[PDB]
């Protein structure tokens, strides 16, 4: 074989430029091509939120509402240094569907707590930027003694697996950026962790496809870069 | 610059195995992801079809058609050594949107002509198997010497272009094919011609990407023998940064 011949002079040039892997897998696993509604909350559906104040339009024959901003009635304490969890539990037990959210991020400039939806307990990765690229997420919104005020979400909903394919192993992730060029000498691949991207929308629905997250520090001083590389190995087809 | 690196690796292996290629596009191009709706077939339609009566059944309450199976009143007779042109002429002049669809194949054992339809200028390229893959074909049946007796039509429609990116090269994709081992030594680069294929669907949405349709020949007394390979288009190994 010839991918054999060239996977390996990748590795003696991944040697020369001094490029170190971390516990990462060498084994294929099946993944599929997702594809999810975007929800559309009902006016019985909010209501139904008790002790919670709505922020947005209710919906109408009109107005569709795929985004809840939502205040609570009075604010929610949550632990100083337990925050983490405290805010995880809240999520759960008061957030409609709040079950299929992970904690992504705490930013303490922005003075608010981000939790991205998942699939199979894989993160669904987005832009934590703007509400425009909030297809899946869960924002609680803080003030003061870190209490929760109100929260932003949106979800997706009716996930339909319509693609089977095999996914590309850690390591073949990690040889095709440093392919592409994106891997400078003496770069460091701190994680490789899986999960999912909206590749692109249709009509009301996007189409999801597994990823790989590979986590870069080098030196340009040192900083972290991430990469959202495709674990699909839709190359070639049938004929 | 570490993909020239082995680009120009797979180049000389390639010259090794005497693989030969010419005239193949280095420069990247844009182009889209695409989807369409499969033409429904209303009644009015199908009797507006003239020296025609239908095969199959009409749509109703229940039912839809996406397909047809025509039958001509009379049959026409196609010509003997011009078989090609004069079944393009049928198809154009007699069956809705023909224009459209571009002849295929011939394909005698079946006694069966069929066209692929288009968009903008390029194949949607389908399997020639069963009629579940024709999601946009005109299939001509014959019987006797050369005289069209009926035919099968799916059409596709409103088309859009719903997300543009950029595709990877004609030569990157034979590159492709070498490096996943698929040429064999000695083998000629005969084409690398564009098109559409049909990733999956939804409800009466088909999503189309671009693919390139690679024809290879080699020798097999001697035979020269061709394969052909469908190779995705799209460039989408990293999605974000
Ligand atoms: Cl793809």
């Amino acid at each position: 074989k010839e991918y054999e011949v060239i996977k390996n002079d990748v590795e003696h040039d991944m040697k020369a430029d001094h490029i170190t892997y971390e516990g990462l897998n060498k084994e294929a696993t099946e993944g599929y091509r997702i594809t999810a509604n975007q929800k559309s909350f009902s006016k019985e559906e909010i209501e139904a939120l008790k002790d919670q104040k709505p922020l947005m339009d209710m919906p109408s024959d009109d107005h569709k509402v795929t985004s809840l901003k939502m205040k609570f009635a009075n604010p929610i304490a949550l632990s100083k240094k337990d925050i983490e969890d405290d805010a995880q539990a809240l999520v759960s037990s008061k957030i409609q569907d709040g079950e299929k959210y992970k904690l992504w991020k705490v930013d303490k400039s922005k003075k608010e707590i981000i939790f991205f939806q998942t699939y199979e307990g894989h993160y669904i990765y987005q832009k934590t930027d703007n509400p425009s690229n909030m297809i899946g997420q869960v924002v609680l919104h803080l003030n003061g003694k870190n209490e929760v005020v109100s929260y932003d979400q949106t979800t997706l909903e009716t996930f339909k697996q319509i693609q089977k394919e095999s996914l590309i192993t850690e390591m073949d992730a990690v040889e095709l950026l440093y392919y592409q060029n994106q891997l400078k000498e003496y770069s460091t691949v701190k994680s490789c962790k899986f999960g999912y991207v909206a590749q692109y929308p249709l009509t009301s629905t996007q189409v999801l496809a597994p990823v790989w997250r590979i986590t870069v520090e080098y030196e340009k001083k040192t900083v972290q870069e991430y990469f959202t590389v495709n674990a699909l190995e839709s190359t070639i087809l049938d004929t």
